[PDB]
């Protein structure tokens, strides 16, 4: 038990001291290891639950009992005398370098998670690579350093909104005394592009930064495993070769999809595209229905432009379908329309997208509604946002043995290793996981700290909140209402609920009973808030401390014993009281 | 035992039922009670885990052990045959009226817990009577129902905060891409005052509305208590008399202080004056350093005035003062001056208030600081904000026998008695409790049940969390940093703390480390939440859902294995690292 960790803590650390807060002999090895910039973990014996047990546990492999013990890659190196004797003699620097691999780590990838595994690998004497390229898109787009997120997901989506929401407050502002003309006002689209890019292009060389400053080797190159140890890369110049790791992290995140249709690779785009666009898309179509789909769409209307989404089925396929429609109704009201019901046959091209004055082209889109009738319409920019997917055969070699699902994503334990024991996998390729930074990077850190410094720790994938960035925003923590209703059956499920309205928005004359808030809840389990769902500004400021108490268990009891904060909108959780069952009415 | 529960709930009911969910005899008095109009608590016996008990308790009253059974103002009334035998003789009306006071409850006055607690009572047939009257300031201001927050508190001071956070809004929309020209931008006060006086008359309105539809007296009248259960009232006709009532609820709040100085009460004003004032207030000097004093300095400076704030000692005593420093440097640095250590001496009027062309007057302000230097400028408004106070004297007569402490607050024990035994008292007057709205409110509902419905739930007053509208706002949740180390040790305290960047303020070039987050931690109790604090945009939402975790007992750990929603300011708390301990920076 203690002694197969202590084995395998031993057998992975690249460099690590075992010691004692007080022991002033295991000072003097800190002191040399620092003085010559060696890098390692520490495991403190004092600090332990069961420390006594682990020390004697050590003598299986130094034959000796007492502390300091020093390890290299699965070799015990000697107690203070001996350190000291190497050091004195220039002979540490050349053993705490060898090993059989040219790195401890290497990471495949180079966005949220493989960033952050290799760091931190790195802060505990791994000798670590990240490995990152970017496949340009159809038309030509390419990106730096960081991954999806930074580039053209999370940060230009969210900078992008608050160029929208600030529509709003142009408005708003009137209201309240100042004496600006919201109708003598206008948007321009690259003034917003250029800033959002400067913004991007500061995270790209600040991951460069952190990664020399880490002493973690950066290469701009495609990875490929060839087998459980061997990495061939290739070079901006084409140039092929191999490099040699003990552990693999796999890291390569996902691409968008195009629909198999005449024209959507040559005349679309995708979210890829959007972000560093060089001219306003004008009028557009968007194609698909996902959280990416809707949030593109909204920002677009709120900085002026004409545009429809059309949607094969339903919104936020997998969200609570209740709030979707809430999310979908608000839009249409604030200028988004719809082709509901409706899916595309082909795009035919009008006009060539005009590079040098800076303008889009036209397209025709053809498609048809469920019941056969016909739908022909044309727009400036055509936006696909189908979904997105992992091309894992672009990265490794069928004959490793990394078991796939059958859409592609890697089946891992729930250490994050696959089926081959030296590989983990982390991020969205990782089968059955929720696909978001904040939980890349939670996976990679925890991995990082397991195999180099004789952790523990495992990251917890459930209840994980979410917040979509639509005109107005959604967040979310747990089931949704159906969920909780298939899975425990209706008479077991109380719903409390409630519209509200922000106090900023009565001055304003905005809408009165069109923000709403729910809590699912288990009436055997003492009430047990099973989700919560909130419609409204600052949706995931509001959502994200309620996260905490959920993952504690919280009940109804516990919302209605702590006290609200006034006036604020996440206050009206702490006063919940209607029930969807009594019928009563939950507007205010 | 379960015996004196029943007899306290039985005899300050004014009409309950007692039942069994399945029960068609109990349903058909259910049915004649509503057709009746009578409004009446129900305890559905097969819904407590000892309803057994009780049942048999019931026969000491009413001699009969079975359900239904009513009572009213501790008298059995009948089984279902004898309350259909009143009700088809005529007689059921008579007997549920029946009473030795005029009123089960009176309530003294007319604001955030009063109004609470009146419309509980009255959902269980209480015959509820609500009295309000508005002395007027010096100046002679005054205003409708709904108290303090309502009228010139929370609810105009955040209207008029959001005012000011608009300002940056119309600056920051240009580097978002928005061609407006914010420096040839001005601002309205008087357009501003009439929105959020037109709102805060809705909101009297809307009182007065619910109290009608609850059945409630309302009298707008000054209410004194001169014995346990007579309280005599003054018209605005000035006409004096006497009403009884069985239960009393004083909810009378507070008002402000002005100092003994020459000139202060004539020409100074406070924050009832302040927020239905004609005039912009022009160069004004605000003296005092509570949080009213510091967010009326704050929106006054952002609405493009000219603002001094007069510190007699600290910034927001009683609060963190690590964080109370970062508040003010904002402000400092955001165009607020600080005379600090200073104090006042006098007010000389130099100009009248100009009514006719709704002008302020003229002022000069002369002080002294602690080293014994002169203060002496000039200023168009003076605004006092050195405290509150309530004139329980004004309220109470000393021979009725309810004890105040050495402030004028009423000393009650954990269910809000006082002294005498059917006087109780909620809100900013009950001595030792926060004086905040939500407590008011939840401390009145909670009361109106346990008198009238046989609830137990007591208000929990522990752990409120708070939050200060400053132009960057504080929010907290708990024991200050040093309240901590007081109570426990220097050594068994830890505090994780960052800097942090709204993505928002990228782009708009604002500040990179005026934003931070600390959590104060006990190590000795598995690293306890002792106390949460935040200073940033949106505190108030960021901060109360943590409170729902901290009244759970959340611990770091139970922050560590939460999951953030990106990209928001919040989610910093989940990935804490850095202790003051270390000594490294906090700095992003
Ligand atoms: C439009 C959009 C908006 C989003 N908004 C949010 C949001 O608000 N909040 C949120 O939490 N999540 C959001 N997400 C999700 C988030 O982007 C992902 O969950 C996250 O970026 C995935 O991290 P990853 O490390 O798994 O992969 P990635 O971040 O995609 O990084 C993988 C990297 O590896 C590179 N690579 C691929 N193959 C190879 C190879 N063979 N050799 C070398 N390098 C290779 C890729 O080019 C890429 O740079 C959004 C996603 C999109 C598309
Ligand atoms: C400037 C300011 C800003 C504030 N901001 C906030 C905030 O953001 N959040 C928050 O939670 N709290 C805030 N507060 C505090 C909040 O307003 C009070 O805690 C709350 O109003 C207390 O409610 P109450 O029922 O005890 O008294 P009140 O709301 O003051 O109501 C008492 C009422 O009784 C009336 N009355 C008095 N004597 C008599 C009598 N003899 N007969 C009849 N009627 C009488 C009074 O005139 C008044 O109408 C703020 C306070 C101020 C001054
Ligand atoms: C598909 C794609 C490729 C090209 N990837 C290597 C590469 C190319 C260009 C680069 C780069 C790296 O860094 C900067 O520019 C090879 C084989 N199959
Ligand atoms: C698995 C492992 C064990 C031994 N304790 C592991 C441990 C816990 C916390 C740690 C650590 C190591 O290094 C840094 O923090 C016993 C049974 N099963
Ligand atoms: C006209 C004006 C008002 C405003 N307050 C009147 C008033 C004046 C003095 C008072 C009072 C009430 O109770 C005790 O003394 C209400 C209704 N009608």
């Amino acid at each position: 038990g203690t002694s197969q960790w202590l084995r395998k803590t031993v057998d992975s650390a690249a460099v690590i001291l075992f010691s004692k807060t007080t022991c002033p002999y295991c000072k003097k090895v800190k002191d040399v290891l620092a003085e010559a910039k060696i890098k390692h973990a520490t495991i403190e014996l004092d600090q332990l639950s069961n420390g006594s047990a682990i020390q004697k546990c050590l003598a299986s492999f130094s034959k000796i009992e007492t502390v300091p013990q020093m390890f290299v890659r699965g070799k015990f190196i000697g107690d203070s005398q001996t350190v000291l004797k190497y050091y004195s003699n220039d002979e540490l620097a050349g053993i705490v370098n060898e090993s059989k691999y040219d790195y401890d780590l290497i990471v495949i990838g180079g966005g949220s998670g493989g960033l952050a595994a290799g760091k931190e690998a790195a802060k505990y004497g791994a000798k670590t690579a990240v490995l990152d390229y970017v496949e340009p898109t159809p038309i030509g787009t390419t990106w730096g350093l960081g991954g999806t997120c930074v580039n053209v997901g999370c940060i230009p989506k969210k900078l992008m909104h608050q160029a929208g929401l600030l529509s709003h407050a142009l408005e708003d502002a009137e209201h309240f005394g100042w004496s600006l003309d919201r109708s003598k006002i206008s948007h321009n689209w690259s003034t917003m592009v250029e800033g959002v890019q400067s913004h991007i292009g500061s995270l790209n060389w600040g991951y460069k930064v952190a990664l020399r400053d880490n002493q973690v080797t950066y290469l701009n190159a495609k990875g490929r495993l060839i087998s459980p140890h061997e990495v061939q890369i290739t070079d901006k110049n084409q140039k092929v070769s191999t490099i040699t790791g003990n552990k693999i992290i796999l890291a390569t995140g996902e691409r968008p999809k195009y629909p198999e249709i005449p024209g959507a690779v040559e005349y679309g785009i995708t979210s890829d595209d959007l972000f560093s666009l060089p001219y306003f898309p004008g009028k557009t179509l968007v194609i698909g229905a996902s959280y990416v789909a809707l949030e593109c769409a909204g920002f677009l209307a709120s900085l002026g432009g004409d545009v429809t989404v059309m949607v094969r089925s339903i919104l936020l396929r997998g969200f609570d379908q209740q709030m979707a429609e809430k999310v979908g109704d608000y839009m249409e009201n604030h200028g988004v329309k719809f082709a509901k019901l409706c899916v595309p046959d082909e795009i035919k091209q009008l006009k060539v997208v005009d590079t040098e004055n800076n303008k889009p082209g036209l397209l025709l889109v053809k498609g048809h509604y469920t019941d056969g009738k016909k739908f022909e319409e044309e727009f400036e920019t055509v936006i696909f946002a189908v979904g997105r997917e992992p091309q894992l055969s672009k990265v490794l070699c069928e004959t490793v043995g990394v078991k796939l699902d059958k859409n592609g994503r890697v089946v891992c334990t729930d250490d994050e290793q696959t089926t081959v024991s030296n590989v983990y996998a982390i991020g969205d390729i990782n089968a059955g996981k929720p696909q978001l930074t904040p939980v890349a990077i939670q996976a990679g850190r925890y991995l990082a700290r397991r195999l180099f410094a004789g952790a523990t720790e495992l990251t917890d994938y459930s209840n994980v909140a979410t917040t979509v960035f639509t005109p107005l925003e959604y967040g979310a923590c747990g089931l949704s209402e159906e969920d909780a209703i298939e899975k425990y059956g209706d008479k077991d499920i109380e719903v409390y609920h409630s519209n509200f309205k922000p106090l900023e928005w009565t001055v304003a004359h905005r809408e009165d009973n069109v923000c709403y808030m729910k809590l699912v809840c288990r009436k055997s389990d003492n009430m047990r808030v099973l989700g919560l769902h909130v419609l409204g500004p600052n949706a995931g400021e509001i959502t994200q401390g309620y996260a905490v108490a959920i993952k504690m268990g919280a009940t109804k009891a516990d919302f209605d014993r702590t006290i609200g904060i006034h006036p604020t909108c996440s206050e009206t959780f702490t006063t919940l009281h209607v029930t969807k069952k009594s019928g009563v009415s939950p507007i205010v």
